[PDB]
């Protein structure tokens, strides 16, 4: 009786927002759409208080989304293993157990060694000389290296992590027969690595999860193994591409970068803005299913109905933010769900931020003359992709 528009509404341009989300926020915050895969229609959530419910409220099952027939933004139906597709109370336990060690305090204390890692990379680049591809020298290498340091991986065998990481991306460049073998090899190493943490303690994250005080809650061996793998992947692509995404915004209006060469203390406040202002997820939600009827403004979604939150839209909610379409490094408040919200609120959110602030602070500190040496018009944005990012980024300092 009506279109049942397909979502994604359009192929994305750069880090632009389809001008439709804006119209929906006024004309229809919660509307039916058709996701590219699965079966039936679903609810595109476009505003914050609504997204906060769909991501917040216990009456929405992600583990339900595992049904091949349930809508989704990607082709291969998610395995029910994934922590993302984990309902409580089991998920709630994973988060409690992992969250006890992945404290914000562990991440802020990593900083000094994360500063020391961006430097080795910004050396390699200055060795190459200007102009240089910021993807190659910084963004690709920096995150994987950071995670290795989180897991306390010895320097040798970090190439495995890099080999396994790149074997999981969308453009893997490797066949199904290869993906199988690298998986085994990596998992077995991780197996032995967790064993070493149990037998002989360390102080890295795995180490803290591996310890077990006798009379109280701790994780199994296979859980600890898998959490590490889960963190590794979930913080790779997002951070690789989020780095180029903030540099890209920083130079395209170069008035921005110079805002931070002027007052470096803005780097953290900046990083938050750019998280809120960047469609790192082009068309968004992992689907959520109402296990009971749930009431949003303007639409009450019924038990059994799948939903999709668009993060970056909520992040531009005209009530929540002012001049949400304009990048302001001096907002008093920044309630962005760029890290998601509620149960599945990004684990690595604090680490994510550490990484960004360290990449930008270093860039400002080492290259106040940083400039995009590629013409903007030439820029190679990644195509047909789930997470937005640049293929390439020649910069000149
Ligand atoms: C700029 C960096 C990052 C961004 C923007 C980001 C964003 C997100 C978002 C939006 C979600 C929620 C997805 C949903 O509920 O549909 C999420 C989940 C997650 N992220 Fe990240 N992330 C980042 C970095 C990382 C890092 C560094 C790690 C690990 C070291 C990580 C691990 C995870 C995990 C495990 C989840 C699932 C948590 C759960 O379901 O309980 N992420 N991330
Ligand atoms: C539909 C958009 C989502 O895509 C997906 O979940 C993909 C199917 C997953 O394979 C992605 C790529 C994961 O492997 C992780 C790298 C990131 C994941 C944990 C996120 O947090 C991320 C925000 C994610 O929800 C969105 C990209």
């Amino acid at each position: 009786a009506d279109a049942v528009p397909a979502y994604p509404f359009s192929l994305p341009h750069a880090l632009d927002l389809d001008p439709h989300y804006a119209e929906l926020r006024r004309d229809e915050p919660v509307s039916r759409v058709r996701l590219p895969y699965g079966e039936g229609t679903a609810w595109l959530v476009t505003r914050m208080s609504d997204a906060r419910i769909v991501l917040g409220d216990s009456r929405f099952s992600t583990a339900a989304a595992t049904d091949p027939a349930t809508p989704r933004m990607f082709p291969t139906p998610p395995e029910p293993d994934g922590v993302l597709a984990q309902d409580p109370p089991d998920h709630t336990r994973l988060r409690r157990l992992v969250g006890k060690a992945f404290t914000a305090r562990r991440v802020e204390e990593m900083r000094p060694r994360v500063r020391s890692l961006v430097d080795s990379l910004l050396d390699d680049m200055v060795a190459h000389g200007s102009p240089a591809d910021l993807v190659e020298f910084l963004a690709v290498p920096f995150p994987v290296a950071v995670i290795c340091e989180l897991l306390g991986v010895p320097l040798e065998d970090r190439d495995l992590f890099r080999t396994f990481s790149d074997a999981m991306l969308s453009s893997t460049r490797l066949t199904a027969a290869e993906i199988q073998r690298v998986q085994q090899d990596f998992m077995v190493y991780m197996d032995g690595l967790v064993a070493q943490r149990r037998d002989a303690p360390t102080e890295d994250l795995l180490g803290a999860l591996a310890l077990a005080t006798d009379n109280d809650d701790h994780l199994t061996k296979g859980e600890i193994v898998n959490m590490g793998v889960s963190l590794l992947i979930a913080g790779h692509e997002t951070s690789v591409n989020q780095i180029t995404n903030l540099v890209h915004l920083l130079l395209t209006e170069r008035k921005r970068y110079e805002s931070l060469v002027a007052d470096p203390a803005l780097v953290p406040a900046a990083v938050e803005e750019m998280l809120r202002y960047t469609p790192l997820v082009s068309a968004g939600s992992f689907v959520r299913v109402a296990t009971e009827d749930v009431e949003l403004s303007t639409v009450t979604v019924r038990a059994g109905e799948p939903c999709v939150v668009h993060f970056a839209s909520a992040n531009r909610d005209e009530e929540v933010f002012d001049h949400a379409d304009e990048l302001d490094f001096h907002r008093e408040r920044n309630p962005h769900i760029a890290f998601g919200h509620g149960a599945h609120h990004c684990i690595g959110a604090q680490l994510g931020r550490l990484e960004l602030q360290e990449a930008l602070s270093a860039l400002v500190r080492r290259f106040p003359t940083l400039d995009l040496a590629e013409p903007v018009a030439g820029l190679k944005w990644k195509q047909g992709m789930l997470i937005r990012g640049l293929e390439r980024q020649i910069v000149s300092w």
